[PDB]
């Protein structure tokens, strides 16, 4: 598939607060623009005891910063997940150190290249560069064609 995915992972060490530092994007048109439909920025992960993640995130889409609830469940393989919202289906953990930085994808299996999205999520709302340093690491072998970097600032602020 898409992932280079994180193996021997414990989903309920992520627990917690979360800041979307850094997204990128296959199709411009998802990210470009804060009411795009993937410009979603991670507040808090909730691993549920049955092996589960719930996800709290904020979206732009009319006026307000709003915020949803997505529930990314358990597959075969531990770094794959099933979610169904935002017209993606699949959450893809690549790497995470629990402590500082965690990468990750969401992607349709429809159709991977036009619906990759991967955001370099950080636990403190300060742009740590060993995260952003894995991060691009990663995106060298995808196809993105997006790239948003955020500053401590706007990770406090709200769409940030
Ligand atoms: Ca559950």
């Amino acid at each position: 598939i898409v992932t280079q995915t994180m193996k021997g992972l414990d989903i309920q060490k992520v627990a917690g607060t979360w800041y979307s530092l850094a997204m990128a994007a296959s199709d411009i048109s998802l990210l470009d623009a804060q009411s795009a439909p993937l410009r979603v920025y991670v507040e808090e992960l909730k691993p549920t005891p049955e092996g589960d993640l719930e996800i709290l995130l904020q979206k732009w889409e009319n006026g307000e910063c709003a915020q949803k609830k997505i529930i990314a469940e358990k597959t075969k393989i531990p770094a794959v997940f099933k979610i169904d919202a935002l017209n993606e289906n699949k959450v893809l953990v690549l790497d995470t150190d629990y402590k500082k930085y965690l990468l990750f994808c969401m992607e349709n299996s429809a159709e991977p290249e036009q619906s990759l999205a991967c955001q370099c999520l950080v636990r403190t709302p300060e742009v740590d560069d060993e995260a952003l340093e894995k991060f691009d690491k990663a995106l060298k072998a995808l196809p993105m064609h997006i790239r948003l970097s955020f500053n401590p600032t706007q990770l406090e602020e709200q769409c940030h």
